[PDB]
Order: C-alpha cells, then structure tokens, then sequence
C-alpha cells in the first residue's frame, strides 16, 4: 500500500536497525541507542534514551536548562 517503502530505519540517523538493542521507538519515532539527540543542539546521547517527546526529542542539556525535576 502507498509508496514503496524501504524499511525500518532510524530518525535522526536512517539506520536500518531491527533488534531491540539497535530499534527504539518513543513518542512514536524510531531512535537508536547512540541516536538521541537535542532537537535544538543536536547533541547526541547514548542510552538510548534521554528527554524524548511526541515530534520533538531533547537531552538532558536544554531540558535541565529549564529545571524539570523528574
Ligand atoms: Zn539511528
Ligand atoms: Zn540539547
């Protein structure tokens, strides 16, 4: 159905991931474990997981900026 897709691939990188070590999904977007990044700086985070949100992902960086204790 619809066009041609070509397969699970990362957001912020397009990696063809698939295990659940190189596929996470949060908010609805796929990420990697090292894929994370500041959707303002960019900036990158292992884990694989950091300040996420629905269509916009930040890091612990821009967020601790504005104070937000669990
Ligand atoms: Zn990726
Ligand atoms: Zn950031």
């Amino acid at each position: 159905m619809a066009n041609a897709l070509a397969s699970a691939t990362c957001e912020r990188c397009k990696g063809g991931f698939a295990p659940a070590e190189k596929i996470v999904n949060s908010n609805g977007e796929l990420y990697h474990e090292q894929c994370f990044v500041c959707a303002q700086c960019f900036q990158q985070f292992p884990e694989g997981l950091f300040y996420e949100f629905e269509g916009r992902k930040y890091c612990e960086h821009d967020f601790q900026m504005l104070f937000a204790p669990c």
